[PDB]
RNA sequence: UUUUUUUUUUUUUUUU
RNA sequence: UUUUUUUUUUUUUUUU
RNA sequence: AAAAAAAAAAAAAAAA
RNA sequence: AAAAAAAAAAAAAAAA
């Protein structure tokens, strides 16, 4: 694995990744990955539900930074607030929201999350706007360690980059999708994908099922040659097709023998 | 009558293709003669008979 | 995938498909779809493809990403339409979403050197002008007039444009259902992304094969055939292309690399 | 000893392929950490352990 | 199947089969195989255990016939002794058991079924000589059908035949082979090896697992060079061998680190 | 057996084997073993295979048919050396067990036309000279010499030669075990008989297949290929031999039967 | 003989 | 549309 | 008796 | 609830 060494160095050199995302990714040993981490001048070495935010506001270099973190995995966003006042952050509440499904805010009991324009756009939506101390202390210290996280990513990338806004969005795109995390070894980006799908289960089988309750099919029993029907569809497949008629019976019919249509009507 | 037939034929391959690896009530059948418990499978109907 | 191998290929010398057609259809490895299409002489919509465009409202100037192949969109009013805030927007976009692929007009703020930096870093296929896929060459012009139409709808009871277009962006994401599986375009893109996400982790990608050279015991010869390029190295078998333009699957007992 | 061995070898594939069909004590066996039982098969070998 | 109604009725010129192993044999149908049989002029339309054997003899020609009945299955022999005596019916009975299994013997109360001979005979094969009338009446009643259709097949072929000797040999041999029987639609001689068969399948076990217990395995486990044993043979593989050692352990070790030799000490 | 008739085919391009062997070692049924050995042009122990011979004792002639696979015998005392008593033994001991083969020396009394007519009433194989096997050249002289040293062991407490002839043939079936299993005659005569029905009620003969043509599409092909002669006709696919000598197996899906 | 993936067993600890 | 082999279901009768 | 964690043994596949 | 027998229904393979 030694060809991988230059290549995986070269990577350093543009995204600050840690150890366990070069082991992940280039097939390298904790050592080597820990001593190319350690090479660099610039490097060291909760179960809410799936809709739960936590926001939050850092001060740098005379510019408001906007943080809004999900809980159970680490994904973060950042905005670059002009002024801070409550219309920012229920503008960027209201984007954050465009984007991903929010249920619960969670957020300190400042001046500017609790204006009327706060209010008017958690009503919006439809979420619940939790103000004062959390309930779990984790998401708070989680929500701490991810702010000093970044702040230390910006103090990395600084250097590199002229303005403010572009190294606030490459630390951005660092944290989302370099650095990798804890339990399965997935980055914050792919475990909040995974957790949104695994959420998103029993709403499409009630959808295909009310779907399927549409679909007519006519089918011949037997060797009359006489059509019967219309049945409710039950399941299509290959070779035959399983139907249950109004009568409570469940039949199965070759395919040579059914016919599927979906009237224009009702 | 021949669109309608295409459509719905595409629509349903569609939706039966989404929901392929989860279900609700997984369950345990006997297939055929032979007394062995088999499964877990997934249910996609439940009746009477 | 043994017995897919042979019958793909037939399929590449009836109709001459794509390489990203056979993946589609017959599950493959992007290496053995790449070692196909290069043995036939002739020849020489992805979780990943976004197309960006800007628009004009008001006197404010709106640029959307939309992707192709779910309907997702994603919105930002820039204060001025210069190349430094079309690459910070872009920059934004790929800190969320995966992007593999970014077409756009032939605008000159899209043809600036701080587009290209921002692509540079990314690691992004940039590409300008004519659409090489023959699909997707109006969709975006439809998001447009979409959300264009959808914005005065909801202008009335709104203050600011800014909230104005959020709501918009929101409504055309989360509350609106598409046709031919009715799915919004949110989720269309999780599950897409979700199918590719366990697709590459099965993959592993990391290949490396180089020009190692293979000998192979193909039928009931005992000689050595040969020597023929190496595709694709399995435990249970390995996957080789000839220099005549053959691929052939073989067990790992019958086959001698080179390197 | 190789004379032995070849031998040994022969009358061990004879005799086993000479009951192929039938023994006594059916069993039922868990394979692996799947729960179903399998079965029924033939018992070569009964033990404690 | 019109193609197959020539030579099988070539067929019935030689053996007179009955239309039950016609149709077994050339796949005709019921109806015309019973028409088949009709066209001959020459022609119209139990449980015991493995070892019972009954005898009989009948007179016909001025000659004696031996019949030798087996019950379950209804396999016969027939022989022609030269004098009614109590040696010719020992001798009779000797070259019958040299044959097959004979565990039980069921005679009827005869001048020459009791004479020294015969009990002598019975034994030194150490068999169970009944005689009397048998605890199952369908035992005799099969024993006459049996004997009455033997009679009528030398009837039948007498004419085609000079001596009487050959026409009791081929009638003995049409009624073993050519005609079926009842359940399972299988000769007598079909029947009668299928149970022999059947009932000598605990002594083969029991020989194999002796023969087993005298072969000696050395085997090599894990990495130690050092070979192990002699340890008791319990099976066999193409892949690996499984091995009970002296202290009850049951190992199993591949084939190329286990080495079977059977000494010829002991 | 899909996969079992080309390499069963390869056996007989390299060592030459036989059609019984064929059957033997790959299950397969006689109708594509004769196909197999007749498709080559260098090619132009059984269940049923009985050798008959004669001995003198004491001024008696004594008869005894043994089977060469099992060395399971027969002995019958014959007033005389003549043709019909020859006759009648061999249809006595063709009553009892299945014949198919017999074979016997050229003595005048196995020539005779009494033994003729009995082979063709009996349909039998019949045989004389030189064995055509190469082995069981001497089974039957050993059996004799056999047979000869175990009747003088209880010829003391006998009182007629029959008596004791009996008793040999007796023991020597039934009292006595050989090597390579540890099974007496008998037991090894019913155990081959038992396998040989069980694979003939498999088989159930009756084929009839005559001279068909076939048309076959092999490989891609779309054009018809043949024409060939039908070897075996069977519900899921037909094996058939072609003009040059190769012998396929095809679904019945490409397959058209002219009569 | 060394190293990775998978499978089958044994011991210890924490709960039900 | 007819006939054979196999598989899956319903009703009646005889025992446990 | 079931689940989880740590250690130990064997086997299969792969590279040397 | 299990086994056996008779009748009825459907499906797959095969010949026409
Ligand atoms: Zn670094
Ligand atoms: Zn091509
Ligand atoms: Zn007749
Ligand atoms: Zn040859």
């Amino acid at each position: 694995f030694v060809e991988q060494i230059p290549e995986a160095q070269e990577e350093h050199e543009r995204y600050h990744n840690n150890w366990k995302d070069l082991k992940a990714r280039f097939k390298l040993p904790t050592i080597v990955a820990k001593a190319i981490i350690e090479a660099c001048p610039k490097c060291q070495v909760t179960n809410a539900a799936v809709g739960t935010w936590q926001m939050d506001c850092t001060h740098l270099e005379g510019q408001v930074i906007c943080v809004a973190v999900h809980v159970a995995s680490g994904y973060i966003e950042t905005k670059i607030l002009p002024r801070e006042t409550g219309r920012e952050t229920a503008l960027f509440l209201l984007q954050v929201a465009s984007r991903w499904p929010i249920e619960h805010l969670h957020t300190d009991n400042g001046p500017n999350f609790v204006s009327a324009e706060m209010q008017a756009t958690a009503w919006w939506l439809k979420i619940e706007h939790t103000t004062g101390v959390p309930y779990n202390p984790q998401s708070q210290g989680s929500v701490e360690n991810k702010n000093k996280q970044l702040k230390k990513t910006i103090q990395q990338i600084r250097d590199e980059v002229q303005y403010l806004s572009t190294a606030v969005a490459q630390a951005t795109f660092i944290l989302n999708f370099k650095r990798r995390g804890g339990l399965g070894d997935m980055c914050p980006a792919e475990a909040l994908i995974n957790m949104i799908y695994t959420e998103l289960q029993t709403t499409t089988l009630q959808n295909q099922i009310h779907n399927f309750s549409d679909f007519k099919v006519y089918y011949r029993k037997g060797a009359n040659p006489l059509w019967q029907g219309p049945a409710h569809l039950v399941w299509k497949g290959e070779g035959a097709v399983v139907l249950r008629t109004d009568e409570g019976e469940v039949i199965t019919v070759p395919r040579r023998k059914a016919k599927i249509i979906k009237p224009y009507g009702q």
